[PDB]
């Protein structure tokens, strides 16, 4: 009755979505960053921003490119990744700290890396109130809120990316077709 049906890579075995899995923008089929030529980078889980196309779709040559993320993909990812922490996560104590420790790595600006910190707090409570579809606000009693929680299960929105079979890869077309930054 109830068996979930697992994709799978071409390898023959299964894989998780938001476990360093990418989905090629031509063919449509799921890929272990493993079973892909050359993708060595540990992938925080929820985190898949990225354009990718197979040697299958691209006459041989692996196509992966980074896009450039917002501060809610951020944010989306800091409560993915911690909550999978035993109910809310206060902002200054457990979401402000990840950030900082992840603003290396993360796909964005240079604006934003190097974004001063009362500045960053500020950009980073409006966020959250723009984005209060995807994030509960929490508050103590007889304290101002610091706490915020996902709002569904779900891992980071991701814009789906499927060109059709003919189309050419430029960086120049991803931005004009999908509305997508691209990480230099
Ligand atoms: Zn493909
Ligand atoms: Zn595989």
């Amino acid at each position: 009755r109830v068996n979930e049906e697992q994709i799978y890579c071409y390898c023959g075995k299964p894989g998780k979505f938001d476990h360093n899995m990418l989905q090629c923008c031509k063919c449509r089929n799921w890929f272990h960053t493993q079973c892909m030529q050359n993708f060595k980078k540990k992938l925080l889980r929820g985190d898949m921003f990225f354009v990718f196309c197979c040697t299958v779709c691209n006459n041989g040559i692996e196509f992966v490119r980074r896009m450039q993320i917002e501060w809610v993909d951020v944010l989306h990812i800091a409560l993915y990744n911690l909550r999978k922490q035993h109910k809310y996560h206060h902002l200054l104590n457990d979401i402000w700290p990840f950030i900082l420790e992840q603003r290396h790595q993360l796909p964005i600006c240079e604006k934003w890396r190097t974004l001063p910190e009362t500045a960053l707090m500020e950009r980073l409570k409006q966020t959250l109130k723009d984005y209060s579809d995807r994030f509960v606000c929490g508050r103590e009693f007889k304290r101002a809120p610091a706490f915020y929680a996902l709002r569904h299960s779900g891992p980071p929105h991701i814009p789906k990316v499927f060109l059709e079979p003919h189309e050419e890869l430029s960086d120049e077309l991803l931005e004009k077709r999908f509305k997508l930054m691209l990480m230099p």
